[PDB]
């Protein structure tokens, strides 16, 4: 057995490899740097930074493995997870339709052979055996349980996941870390908020049309697109600080009275490192450390552990 665990989010897919080596490649898969393919040549494609394009295909859910706008993304982890297989996948897939959305994922790669061709004429065979899935949110808590980031004990865990679309928050309770279903739900409030906040910005003031992935990095650090030096941290301010309390306030509004049995609190995914501090006043000194590097991927992390432990 192979493990790898698997992430596939509206913005970044993610895995993790062999003796864990985290790969991540941008979600976007365009038709014609790899070509790969999943019918041994007939059909063709280019993922991740390399595709540019308008014929352009993207995920349209979090966590839809069973989704024909996936597999092209999955097909192309397996490729940079590095098989010298027989693999199981560790996955998620958010809590509010966790049930319908683990059936088709089981459908469309358990028991089934993944064959796909690269480069220089190559094949490669994984034979999926299982799938294991867990809720978003869930992947992230065992990790840090696992790594002693966070213990059991009375009380409820608030895993804030902030993604690229949506933002999406798990109330765990940490007895026995399960979690709390109607404590639990999704903002469709990302980071792509602050990137457009930002590229619609741009024109409004300085003129051109300031195109994603400047847009992106903008948010963290300055920029250049002919010869023109647009962006900057002193600026994102006035963004970031609307997109981190429209998340607060819109748990505020959901959490409410239940705010008081709440512990810890849990900061993960891509924007956390943005406004990821910022969600201590939800319920304070209930904060938990966790390494700016390992917010993207302490989902998967916990998909593939959770693989293990069966
Ligand atoms: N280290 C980084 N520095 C600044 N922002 C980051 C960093 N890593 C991720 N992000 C931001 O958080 C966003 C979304 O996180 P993520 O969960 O990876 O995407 P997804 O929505 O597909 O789950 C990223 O697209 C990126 O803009
Ligand atoms: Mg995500």
């Amino acid at each position: 057995m192979v493990v790898v665990g698997l992430d596939v989010g509206y913005g970044d897919t993610k895995v993790i490899g062999v003796d864990g080596k985290r790969i991540i490649f941008p979600s976007r898969w365009a038709v014609t740097i790899p070509v790969l393919s999943t019918d041994g040549g007939q059909t063709k494609f280019i993922y991740g930074k390399y595709a540019s394009g308008n014929n352009i295909r993207v995920p349209q859910g979090d966590g839809r493995l069973a989704s024909k706008e996936a597999f092209p993304l999955i097909a192309a982890a397996l490729w940079e997870s590095g098989i010298h297989v027989d693999l199981v996948i560790g996955s998620g897939t958010p809590l509010g339709t966790f049930d319908l959305e683990v059936k088709a994922a089981k459908e469309a790669l358990e028991n089934k052979v993944l064959t796909v061709t690269g480069p220089e004429g190559e094949v490669r065979q994984f034979n999926i055996t299982r799938l294991i899935m867990r809720p978003q949110g869930v992947g992230a808590a065992l990790y840090l349980l696992n790594q002693g980031i966070i213990e059991q004990q009375p009380g409820y865990g608030v895993v804030i996941d902030v993604g690229s679309r949506t933002t999406d928050v798990l109330t765990i309770n940490l007895m026995d870390m399960e979690p709390v279903v109607e404590l639990s739900f999704s903002l469709q409030i990302g980071v792509g908020d602050a990137i457009s906040a930002l590229s619609r910005k741009i024109a409004k003031e300085t003129g051109f049309v300031v195109p994603f992935d400047l847009a992106q990095e903008a948010l963290s650090h300055p920029v250049m697109f002919r010869q023109k030096q647009v962006g900057g941290p002193e600026v994102s301010g006035p963004i970031l600080e609307d997109l981190a309390n429209r998340i607060i306030e819109n748990i505020r509004l959901n959490l409410r009275g239940e705010v008081d049995r709440v512990t810890s609190l849990i900061p993960v995914g891509g924007g956390s490192n943005l406004i990821g501090d910022r969600f201590e006043e939800i319920a304070p000194g209930t904060l938990v450390k966790i390494k700016p590097e390992d917010l993207q991927f302490a989902n998967a992390l916990g998909y593939r552990d959770a693989a293990e432990r069966s």
